[PDB]
């Protein structure tokens, strides 16, 4: 009997659980732990939050010129955030995990095509 | 010990082999067999081929007006091709397989995030 879509979904979840037990995701997890504890990241994320609250207010009241300044402040803070060591580590771990996922997707896609070819021969 | 990228790739290939043994891919395979044997599809695909050969020639010699006619002929034939029953079946099977693959990708992506959350808690 053929695998049902339901079987495949369960098997895909099993693959994901193993993917979550790779050095890549292990890196992402400890990196994430470090940015949740870093004080500088906390200070900056809060300031950004506060400014985004003002932004919504300024646009409501159509304070365009004032909005531009708040937006400049947010851009300034976001770039500062990315300069932070633990943030750089986090971004690096994110990429490692996203690249791994893409590899899995390509592998699955390419293997399916191979299996279909070996079974049919292509059209 | 954590799974290595290599382990994951192998496991992804195993998932693909099972995916290739679903009703979806089984549908794609018998649909593909039918268009490779259909005479009308063969006639049209060959005519399209021949015209694409003329197209390359016309553009080389810069026969723009003439190229436009050859391109119109190709469009006419392609649409005729899609009207063919066995082709409609093939397109339907292709979608079933592509939708299944997308589901697998989403499932893997969403389960990884869940596993990371249950292990860390998110950032």
């Amino acid at each position: 009997t053929l695998y049902s879509k339901k079987d495949i979904v369960q098997q895909a979840r099993n693959l994901a659980k193993m993917i979550s037990e790779t050095e890549e995701v292990d890196f992402f997890k400890r990196a994430e732990a470090q940015i949740n504890e870093n004080d500088k990241v906390s200070t900056i994320v809060n300031q950004i939050k506060a400014l985004q609250k003002q932004a919504v207010n300024l646009k409501h009241y159509e304070k365009h010129e004032a909005l531009k300044q708040v937006e400049a402040k947010i851009d300034a803070l976001q770039e500062e955030l990315e300069e932070i060591p633990v943030i750089q580590e986090f971004r690096d771990s994110q990429m490692e995990v996203n690249d791994l996922l893409q590899l899995v997707a390509h592998t699955i896609s390419n293997q399916v095509t191979n299996e279909i070819i070996t079974s049919t021969g292509g059209d």
